[PDB]
């Protein structure tokens, strides 16, 4: 599909290292045919950038040139599980290891400023960007990395796609960072799109907390009654985890532009 030449989308690919050195990003870019319009293009960024590309289908890209077509952006690794485990898990207090896995962990602030400082105008420099009509998605870490963007940065994107969010990650943190979002809200609007499939357990440990589904009812119910902030859960019936992966993309992208 990158190769391909004879769809409405032309890709191109951008490289960018880790302000430490240590990962290495592959930007792959989908430029729609469609001139931009005066204020740019809207703009999806993906994480697992790698698994992403392989999950848009050529159906989806040629309803997506509608005459707002939007640029989308997949944040791959040239090699990842380390770097992904790095990048998409936040920080916990003090003086960072994942509770699963035992790779290095805590790096999500530095991915979101890295993004914001080097992504951003690696991409502007190949295609113009309307800052006010940006899509964050992610799939299982990438959905945590998701949410602790919406709950530590609000409004920064228009909308934040997370699927089959990590919900469980080191007993819950990510439900932690909730507190305090209304009034980092305020005077902002965003729209959460949540999804989880049926078939999933509660995490990889398997139920032993909660029930499948818990966390996440609990998490709607929670964000439901937020000003400002425009939930959408829909949950994927009989899909497993890895499933939820294509699902969510195929239909985020066949979800109405951003605002």
């Amino acid at each position: 599909l990158l190769q391909r030449q004879d769809l409405p989308y032309r890709f191109s690919a951008v490289d960018l290292d880790s302000v430490d050195g240590q990962r290495h990003y592959r930007l792959w870019l989908g430029r729609p045919l469609q001139a931009p319009p005066a204020a740019g293009y809207p703009v999806v960024w993906m994480l697992d950038g790698n698994a992403a590309v392989g999950a848009l289908d050529e159906s989806t890209l040629r309803r997506l040139a509608d005459g707002d077509a939007p640029l989308l952006v997949a944040i791959g690794y040239r090699t990842d599980r380390a770097g992904r485990t790095f990048d998409y898990t936040p920080a916990s207090p003090g003086q960072q290891r994942d509770p699963l896995n035992g790779l290095p962990s805590g790096g999500a602030d530095a991915f979101l400023d890295l993004l914001r400082d080097g992504m951003r105008p690696a991409v502007a420099a190949q295609a113009p960007l309307d800052t006010a009509r940006q899509t964050l998605w992610g799939h299982s870490y990438g959905g945590l990395l998701v949410l602790h963007a919406l709950f530590t940065r609000p409004g920064e994107f228009a909308r934040y796609a997370a699927a089959s969010p990590s919900l469980w990650w080191r007993d819950g943190a990510i439900l932690g960072e909730r507190a305090g979002l209304e009034q980092r809200l305020r005077g902002k609007r965003a729209e959460l799109l949540l999804w989880r499939g049926s078939a999933e357990p509660a995490s990889p440990r398997g139920s032993l907390k909660a029930e499948p589904g818990q966390a996440m009812a609990r998490l709607v119910d929670d964000l439901r009654r937020v000003a400002g902030l425009t939930l959408d859960f829909q949950p994927l019936d009989g899909l497993g985890h890895g499933e939820t992966l294509g699902a969510s993309l195929r239909l985020l992208l066949a979800r109405p532009a951003v605002e």
